[PDB]
């Protein structure tokens, strides 16, 4: 059972069986556990590195189009939702990693400066495995980031904002949404961490890898986790007022779990997010993807949930929202 076809990380589809008039659900969640694999660039593209360029050329060929082969080509997807933010900036830094002409990121970022956020990330992620997803269908080699080698051998990653209380690099809520660290010439992006591990146990920060070196891969990790939040973020408004696809799934339970999930992802550096997963916990997860839909938009008020109230902390290798003997969000690392 096909739902949200022409979304990028919403894209799943699900399995109902009987057996002895037994009822039973599974859910395949698609094109987001793709985009969180954007964290280990070179097992991203392990899978694409032993393809040829036929892989996109028979894609182009087509003339129906749709978003999961636009997603593959990085070009902007309509019949989907597309961001604007910071779109110059984006466009300069294609051409700055990429090292190419303004012809060419007009390829990627349209005049109408809409863009699909995940389009961007697989492109970038993609670039950082050495492949560059060209404009005219082609696979080209570019360097190997070297960041790139050193994290392909974690499985655990956990994101998370940092501020300084004294002298103490301390984990605190998200204040600001996801699409507010990219501006600024992404200077936002230097109060982000994210926490790599084995097995967590063998622990090692991504700015415990800060390097004159590697300073411009690390940013890109940052930036292409923060592309994928802006992606979820935009279905979740688009499946919002999508009251068609929305009545598909609406008492859906188990699917509610599922996003909760999702979100949990981005609820360390989101603050939208961040809120979103604490009112669920606060409901038990027992709840319809309508009101689900609800509660989305409902977050995007700051006033929400008090996070003023929460005391934030690390813990075994998980992100902690607690007060008042009861904590209110915990927060897993990220699977690959
Ligand atoms: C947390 C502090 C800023 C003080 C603060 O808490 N402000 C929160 C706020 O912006 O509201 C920032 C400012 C300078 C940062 C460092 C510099 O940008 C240089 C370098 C940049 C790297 O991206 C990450 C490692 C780090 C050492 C950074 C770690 C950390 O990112 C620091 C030490
Ligand atoms: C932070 C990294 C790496 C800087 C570095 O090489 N070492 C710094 C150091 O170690 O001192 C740089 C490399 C290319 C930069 C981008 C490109 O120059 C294009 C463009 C230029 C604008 O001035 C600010 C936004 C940005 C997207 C830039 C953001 C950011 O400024 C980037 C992504």
């Amino acid at each position: 059972q096909q739902v949200c076809p022409n979304y990028v990380m919403l894209r799943s589809s699900v399995t109902t069986k009987v057996v002895r008039n037994v009822v039973e659900y599974q859910i395949r969640t698609g094109g987001f556990f793709s985009c969180l694999a954007m964290l280990r660039p070179l097992q991203y593209a392990k899978r694409e590195r032993l393809l040829g360029q036929r892989n996109l050329e028979r894609i182009s060929t087509r003339d129906i189009l749709q978003t999961r082969d636009l997603h593959s080509l990085c070009m902007p997807t309509p019949d989907a939702p597309m961001s604007n933010h910071q779109a110059s900036t984006m466009r300069e830094l294609i051409c700055s990693y990429f090292k190419v002409d303004h012809a060419d990121g007009l390829k990627y970022i349209p005049m109408d400066e809409r863009y699909s956020p995940s389009s961007l990330a697989r492109l970038f992620t993609m670039g950082m495995a050495g492949l560059h997803i060209t404009t005219e269908p082609s696979y080209k080699r570019v360097p190997i980031m070297h960041l790139a080698a050193d994290l392909d051998c974690m499985t655990l990653a956990l994101p998370y904002m940092i501020t300084l209380d004294g002298d103490t690099v301390v984990p605190v809520a998200p204040t600001l949404s996801a699409e507010q660290l990219l501006d600024d010439g992404l200077k936002g992006l230097a109060c982000m961490d994210i926490s790599y591990g084995c097995e967590m146990d063998s622990s090692r920060c991504i700015n415990e890898l800060y390097c004159e070196e590697t300073a411009e891969a690390i940013c890109v990790l940052k930036t292409c986790l923060v592309l994928n939040c802006m992606q979820f973020k935009l279905e979740m408004d688009d499946l919002a007022h999508n009251a068609a696809e929305l009545d598909k799934i609406q008492m859906m339970i188990p699917f509610s779990e599922r996003v909760f999930r999702m979100a949990s992802s981005f609820a360390t550096i989101d603050a939208q997010c961040f809120r979103f997963c604490v009112m669920m916990k606060d409901k038990n997860l027992k709840i319809d993807m309508r009101e689900t839909t609800r509660l989305w938009t409902r977050s995007a008020s700051d006033d929400s949930v008090a996070t003023s109230s929460l005391s934030i902390s690390l813990d075994r290798g998980r992100w902690v929202a607690a007060d008042a003997s009861d904590a209110r969000l915990l927060v897993f690392p990220i699977r690959v």
